[PDB]
């Protein structure tokens, strides 16, 4: 995990990429319901992706749950934003569900505009796929690391070590891209600062989503899988 | 501002530093916490505007954009200042030199949630051995970055460009401070990343804090003070 190279980190992350799911509705024939159903089906695939992120399965089950519980919406959003890059003014929730801002207006066209603005920023920066997977992995490991005993000290230290490896990977990606050393840390800073805005969008999103099993135990169930398959 | 060297950026930032204010309560009478915190924050905000106008490149922006940036960042700025002066006080938050509270004093009203988050941030700074030169850079970054994604006119395009160019200068400054600290190129980029990722948590704390306060528009008060 901590012994991988930069290119091995990239190859591991890309291969771990979840598939693009479709909205469940009749194309031969309500928006929140569609987005909710889409989000829930994506969460299942997100857990599989998370377990394939180098260093994540090295953590305790409790800490895995905590990290995903903190980051799951940010992860959905940055994925959505990535999907929507070459669709200006629109959000590609699914290949059969492409929406403009005046569609999402029918009470949160607010985060719609915020997601669009993020996509435009990624389009302005010419974000690459190898950079995207790095950023998404960073969100997974970092979003909940500040909100967690001897075990916790080792866990947090391990997390920060993996984050450092991803940072080195990002630098390597930009160094190979021909960027000067100054352009490297500048682009690094620009990419990470965007994560603060994605955190912001998640907060506003969760403010809207807020009997049912608490999300932690659902995450617990999907993460704590046996070895019989 | 874009012509400033790294050391000139630091000295300018350090000079622009706001004063540490005191809680307005009488120490001679016995010991409402939120009121004390609210009063302190409002007095700090006035000084924050002075600090903001002395951050390189900020006055180069339109009044409207200055208001937008501050309205988005003001709570984050108050918070990172809080955890900075609380860094040498483990398990406690130094709101003011005469107002030092532990986490049990946080249960005042149905806020200890934000308290623990602030405490956790201060311990993270303490473990990283955050330097004063780094602190002022990060705080300036919050000011310029927090609201830059929530502004399409020709004017606004030039505004966003300038902001991102100043942000780059702060990034250059941070690396220069780490390189002058004796850190290798690998460690420089790693520490840069660690510091900026903390800002995501500060944004998080701000949002949680705003949710508390939400339960005379600020832009008008900011506009009044900025002009
Ligand atoms: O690729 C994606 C699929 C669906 C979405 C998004 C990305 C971006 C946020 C959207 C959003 C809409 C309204 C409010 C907040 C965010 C929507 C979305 C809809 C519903 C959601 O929550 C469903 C509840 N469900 C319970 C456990 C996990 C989620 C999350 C995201
Ligand atoms: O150095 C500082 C002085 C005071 C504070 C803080 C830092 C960190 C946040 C604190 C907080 C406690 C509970 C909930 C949210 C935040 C408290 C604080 C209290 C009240 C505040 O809001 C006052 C309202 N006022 C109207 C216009 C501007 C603020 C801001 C910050």
């Amino acid at each position: 995990a901590l012994s991988l190279t930069a290119d091995q980190m990239v190859s591991a992350l890309l291969d771990a990429e979840p598939p693009i799911l479709y909205s469940e509705y009749d194309p031969t024939r309500s928006m929140m319901g569609l987005l909710t159903n889409l989000a829930d089906r994506e969460l299942v695939h997100m857990i599989n992706w998370a377990k394939r992120v180098p260093g994540f399965v090295d953590l305790t089950l409790h800490d895995q749950v905590h990290l995903l519980e903190s980051a799951w919406l940010e992860i959905l959003m940055i994925g959505l934003v990535w999907r929507s890059m070459e669709h200006p003014g629109k959000l590609l929730f699914a290949p059969n569900l492409l929406l403009d801002r005046n569609q999402g207006k029918s009470g949160m066209v607010e985060i719609f505009d915020m997601l669009l603005a993020t996509s435009s920023r990624f389009r302005m920066m010419n974000l690459q796929g190898e950079e995207f997977v790095c950023l998404k992995s960073i969100i997974l490991l970092n979003s909940g690391v500040y909100t967690f005993t001897l075990k916790s000290l080792e866990e947090k230290d391990h997390i920060h070590r993996v984050l450092d490896k991803i940072t080195d990977t990002l630098i390597h990606l930009m160094a190979k891209a021909g960027l000067t050393l100054q352009q490297q840390h500048q682009r690094l800073a620009q990419l990470l600062l965007i994560l603060s805005h994605i955190r912001h969008m998640s907060n506003k999103g969760m403010e809207h989503l807020y009997n049912v099993v608490p999300l932690s135990d659902l995450l617990l169930e999907m993460l704590d899988a046996h070895r019989l398959h």
